[PDB]
């Protein structure tokens, strides 16, 4: 074997901790998550292999060290301008890649449960990678679905059924949060503090008052998709196979 190839220098703090690690020999860059629940995160991470999900390389105990795909483009969070969002073609491309990642996770029976721009990272080519499976869990195993009951996520992104029902299907919840992310990308603001009866902004949406912000900043094509995603009844909410049939989803917008 080549000497020293197992040595990584921690050269930059990425967040809190997660450190940018660079290989002493090869100079390969990886992200190292250093945690002082972790057992489950590592286990699910071992199931993951998709171009729009952060790659898991391995772990070692010292304190646990998770070796993760490094995403040099940073968080999608930083691409969203307050009150503006981003160019619609860029948002569509990110949304395509987000759906690809979420379709993959759901296909292997995993739900992320906390999709939001801080957890969507970008590589050097601005390809989107779903990040951080510390709240993720199994919702399908041996081809049998298990209903969720744990309240978790981030309130502005969380689906209404989590707030009102004891149990709920996992997949519509991830679809909902993706819709909130799409709204954020297109409007540069979140539509409500939380999807509750007591929240005026959410009531306005259910009353279809789309002459109000953020909705009036959003073109009718993507808005129509959002009308199908941000549906209160999770059983009536659009599924991803049908999102893939949506007019805006399929609209040519962005050059290569
Ligand atoms: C709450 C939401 C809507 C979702 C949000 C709002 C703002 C930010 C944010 O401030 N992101 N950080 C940036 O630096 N955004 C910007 C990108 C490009 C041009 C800009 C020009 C001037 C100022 C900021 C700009 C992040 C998020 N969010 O995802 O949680």
């Amino acid at each position: 074997a080549v000497p020293f190839v197992e040595d990584w220098d921690l050269v930059q703090t990425l967040g809190e901790e997660v450190q940018l690690a660079v290989n002493r020999v090869t100079e390969e860059a990886v992200a190292v998550k250093i945690v002082d629940n972790i057992k489950k995160e590592i286990c699910i991470n071992k199931m993951l292999n998709h171009e729009n999900v952060v790659k898991f390389y391995g772990h070692r105990r010292e304190i646990q060290y998770l070796f993760l795909e490094y995403c040099s483009g940073g968080e999608l969070f930083d691409r969203i301008e307050p009150d503006i969002g981003m160019p619609e073609p860029d948002a569509q491309r990110f949304f395509h890649q987000l759906m690809a990642g979420v379709v993959y996770l759901h296909g292997i029976g995993i739900t992320h449960r906390d999709i939001k721009p801080e957890n969507l990272l970008l590589d050097e080519r601005d390809n989107l990678k779903i990040s951080d499976f510390g709240l993720a869990t199994v919702f399908r195993y041996n081809n049998r679905e298990r209903l969720l009951n744990k309240m978790c996520g981030t309130l502005p992104y969380v689906a209404p059924e989590l707030l009102k029902r004891r149990e709920f299907h996992a997949e519509p919840v991830d679809v909902w949060s993706c819709g909130i992310v799409l709204t954020a990308m297109l409007a540069g603001e979140l539509p409500w503090d939380q999807p509750s009866d007591s929240c005026q902004e959410y009531s306005d949406w259910k009353e279809k008052k789309t002459y109000l912000n953020p909705w009036k900043k959003i073109d009718s094509a993507p808005l129509a998709l959002l009308h199908k995603i941000l549906v209160e009844n999770p059983s009536a909410r659009i599924t991803i196979p049908d999102i893939k049939k949506d007019r805006w989803y399929n609209k040519p917008l962005k050059k290569g």
